[PDB]
């Protein structure tokens, strides 16, 4: 018998081939905004967020998941219209 104890490993990760650009300063990037306004996000919060997720497809989504439910990301009401 022979072997540690406290802990050993608890961690498992992969990321084969992963590559595309990045678009930093200037005006957002439409390309990506496009994903996101493609997915069913609005373009403003795309936008912005994107801005904080340096304009990121995938992370922008999260971060509007997770601001899904935020005020500052300001929105307006749901009337009758647009049900």
């Amino acid at each position: 018998g022979s072997s540690g104890s406290s802990g050993d490993a608890v961690e498992l990760f992969k990321k084969a081939n992963a590559m595309l650009d990045e678009d930093e300063d200037e005006r957002v990037d439409e390309a990506a905004l496009r994903q996101l306004t493609e997915m069913g996000f609005p373009e403003n919060r795309a936008t912005k967020a994107l801005q904080l997720n340096h304009m990121s497809v995938p992370q922008a989504m999260e971060w509007l998941i997770e601001h899904a439910e935020d005020p500052t990301i300001d929105t307006p009401l749901s009337g009758p219209s647009s049900g």
